């Protein structure tokens, strides 16, 4: 099978002077890298909506685009805005790192005015309803957003009027009726999103780049689909969680996680023919070229912590009818594009559902010299060609702050291991390794490109300060830094 290899790098990480990335200008910039090095896939994060924390796998929606990513100067471009509107409108100071805090404050009287613009244009509303009809899920969404923020931007379950909660009609005739020109404008910035993004995703593809998304397991109790399909979930009459989502202590640390995403009934979806997931997973291949679901494990066993929590190891490992759902997607949908994430937790389970999917699996090379008897299923030499390798994900460290926290017995393994030479910083050492792996794909995590610090490390599981925030400096791709990458792709046989 033909080997090939690709870069992880968020839409967020991009660079900019919108405090952000965006699906802009320095976008296709990093397509057009892509291709210098002969890559042949792009990883991002979800393109979902982000809440408090700013994590993209606890979204108000399962699917609406996070409206951070829209770029201002493609939408100058477009005659709705001008740059006299956010030229020198700062957003954030230090350029790699983001600032969410106030960035959804400082976008607002942009994007309003933008779609105030968009609205009067003569062919505006046959455009966004062509749109609709597409992407029928919209309104309802806009609608829910549009509610949010009358409340003053507060959870679902806590707002004040019992008979929107759980959507009497009458109470949604006057609100969409009381609210309709703020659901117009989440409307409008969902068609911003898709035209922007479908824009980037068909130059990628036309240069033979292929993106790989993410898709988030859960989704927040703060969503639409709480709102619309509570049936779903295990809840109550008010909408409240009865279990929430999480995984307990393992090995290497004892508290384990609470992650506070509603949990799945997932009898109502065997009888409903899981409907909802072939949706997901149908917009999922439409919306990129590979999918990757995220946290494969909860398709065998969950970990369902009950309410009166106090800490995550107050749950259980509940079943997931994992072979059926995934023998009904084949069967509705054919054989798809997907790789599965099933890191921790394998019990025969988890590996039987892999087998029957034949997806490939992933493998974390730090996870993998811990155990310096070579017996890791993490460590290069167990690897088989149906895998997805990675030096790091998103979650891990980056490898220069992976090499400090090492037993000086396993960093002299692990250069031992994987051969560094003298006077070589082993970012370019672990990536060798990488690359020169029998699995078919690779993909190097931009931090370790450019040999960047622990300060990097884009998630840490289980805290909420300073996550989702790195970007990267356009004066740190060196045109030396792209010379290694190629290097490495041609030297290991994964071109193009
Ligand atoms: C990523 C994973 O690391 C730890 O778990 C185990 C490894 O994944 C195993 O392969 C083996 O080496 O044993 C490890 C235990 O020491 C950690 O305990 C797990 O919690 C962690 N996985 C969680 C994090 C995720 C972030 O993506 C989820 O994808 C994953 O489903 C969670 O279980
Ligand atoms: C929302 C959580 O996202 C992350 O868990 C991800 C994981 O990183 C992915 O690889 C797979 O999906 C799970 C979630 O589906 C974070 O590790 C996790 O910390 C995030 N939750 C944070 C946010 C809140 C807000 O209430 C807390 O409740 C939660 O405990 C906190 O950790």
């Amino acid at each position: 099978k033909k080997r090939a290899s690709g870069v992880l790098m968020h839409i967020t990480s991009l660079p900019g002077d919108l405090g952000i990335g965006t699906f802009g200008r320095e976008a296709y910039a990093f397509v057009d890298f892509l291709v210098e090095t002969d890559q042949k896939f792009w990883q991002i994060l979800p393109l979902t909506t982000t809440s408090f924390g700013d994590s993209p796998y606890q979204s108000f929606s399962a699917v609406a685009g996070n409206t951070h990513l829209i770029d201002f100067d493609l939408l100058t471009l477009e005659g709705f805005i001008s740059k006299d509107d956010y030229q020198n409108i700062s957003f954030g100071q230090d350029p790699e790192v983001v600032d969410y805090a106030g960035l959804f404050e400082k976008r607002r009287p942009v994007l309003e005015k933008a779609v105030k613009n968009f609205l009067k244009e003569e062919r505006a509303t046959r455009m966004l309803s062509d749109f609709l009809q597409e992407e029928k899920w919209v309104t309802d969404f806009a609608e829910f957003m549009a509610i949010k923020e009358h409340f003053g931007n507060k959870a679902l379950q806590e707002w004040d009027d019992k008979a929107i909660i759980r959507r009497e009609e009458e109470a949604l005739a006057g609100y969409r009726q009381k609210l309709s020109e703020v659901i117009k404008y989440h409307e409008v910035t969902q068609y911003f999103f898709y035209k922007q993004w479908f824009e980037l995703k068909e130059y990628a593809n036309d240069k033979g780049i292929q993106i790989i998304g993410d898709m988030p397991i859960y989704v927040s109790a703060d969503s639409v689909e709480v709102w619309t399909m509570p049936e779903l979930f295990k809840l109550d009459r008010d909408k409240q969680p009865l279990a929430i989502a999480g995984v307990p202590a393992d090995d290497f640390s004892d508290d384990g996680q609470l992650w506070g995403n509603p949990i799945y009934n997932w009898d109502y979806h065997k009888e409903s023919d899981f409907d909802w997931w072939i949706y997901r997973i149908q917009s999922g291949v439409k919306m990129y070229d590979y999918l990757r679901i995220d946290h494969f494990k909860g398709f065998s066993d969950y970990w369902e912590i009950r309410g009166d929590y106090q800490t995550a190891n107050d749950g259980s490992w509940q079943p997931a009818p994992g072979p059926e759902l995934f023998a009904t997607i084949k069967e509705k949908l054919g054989d798809l594009p997907i790789i599965a994430e099933n890191l921790g937790y394998i019990d025969e389970r988890a590996e039987r559902l892999l087998a029957g999917t034949g997806f490939p699996g992933m493998k974390i090379m730090e996870f993998g010299f811990y155990d310096t008897t070579g017996n890791s299923i993490d460590i290069p030499h167990n690897y088989t060609e149906n895998t997805i390798a990675y030096a790091g994900t998103h979650d891990n460290e980056v490898i220069n702050g992976w090499f400090e926290n090492l037993t000086v017995e396993q960093k002299a393994y692990a250069e031992n291991y994987m051969r560094r030479l003298p006077n070589e910083p082993i970012t370019e050492t672990v990536l060798r390794t990488l690359y020169a792996t029998v699995s078919q794909t690779t993909i190097t995590c931009m931090q370790d490109l450019l040999d960047k610090p622990a300060d990097s490390r884009m998630n840490m599981p289980n805290t909420v300060g300073g996550n989702w925030q790195w970007r990267m400096r356009k004066e740190d791709l060196t045109e030396n830094r792209k010379a290694f990458l190629k290097e490495i792709t041609t030297i290991y046989n994964r071109g193009n």
